[PDB]
């Protein structure tokens, strides 16, 4: 396996969005994860509609503004039978009414895959597949004001995530003294939050903030 993985080297990684207070996380962490897959297939990378995904994929299970799943949202794709671009059906920030039109989808899947929760096993995704989505304990002032460096927090939960945002590649790192490997993590604050909207989640350590626990990805 490689030690080192960045997929934004590759192309299949947009530039970070910022979902404003709605409740939306798990619409950008799945359309990242969709971005990556629909680029893998046809060398092509579009920008994906939240929106589309905040006010339609309800009957999945999802809930606009006060919450969501990434499944959720590759199953209403594959059950929607598309998913309009973000240029076509831009992001507003609030729960509305459908407006999925089929002749602006640029996307579709055939279902998901659920990595087992380990941290392996997120490794072995991360490097064969793509970007993959994922859910972390996000509910610290540390994660808020995280700027540079590898993650860690002390009292980060594996077990009750409440944040969803994308894996895009793997690596280590020795510009730091206490910690080494990390996940590189794209967030969805915007650019200003973090590295340019970019954090290094700690990497093989108790499965820090619950990285490996809620990680999956679209089949398309
Ligand atoms: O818990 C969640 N979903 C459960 C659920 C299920 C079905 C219907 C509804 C809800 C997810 C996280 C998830 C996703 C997949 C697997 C496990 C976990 N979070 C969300 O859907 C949004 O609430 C998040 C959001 O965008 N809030 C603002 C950003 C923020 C700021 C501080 C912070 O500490 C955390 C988040
Ligand atoms: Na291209
Ligand atoms: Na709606």
């Amino acid at each position: 396996a490689p030690r080192s993985v960045d997929w934004r080297e590759k192309g299949y990684v947009t530039p970070v969005k910022n979902q404003g207070q709605c409740g939306s996380c798990w619409a950008f962490s799945a359309t990242g994860a969709l971005e990556g897959q629909m680029f893998r297939k046809t060398g092509r990378l579009i920008s994906l509609s939240e929106q589309n995904l905040v006010d339609c994929s309800g009957p999945q299970g999802n809930e606009g503004c006060n919450g969501g799943l990434m499944d959720y949202a590759f199953q209403y794709v594959q059950d929607n039978g598309g998913l309009d671009s973000e240029e076509s059906y831009p992001y507003e920030a609030t729960e509305e009414s459908c407006k999925y039109n089929p002749k602006y989808s640029v996307a579709n899947d055939a279902g998901f895959v659920d990595i087992p929760k380990q941290e392996k096993a997120l490794m072995k995704a991360v490097a064969t597949v793509g970007p993959i989505s994922v859910a972390i304990d996000a509910g610290h002032e540390s994660f808020l004001f995280y700027k540079e460096g590898i993650y860690f927090e002390p009292d980060c939960s594996s077990e009750d995530m409440d944040h969803g945002v994308l894996v895009v590649g793997y690596g280590f790192e020795s510009t730091e003294s206490d910690n080494n490997k990390y996940w590189l993590v794209k967030n969805s604050w915007g650019e200003e939050w973090g590295m340019g909207g970019y954090v290094k989640m700690a990497k093989d350590r108790r499965n820090h903030c619950g990285i490996a626990s809620a990680a999956s990805y679209p089949t398309v």
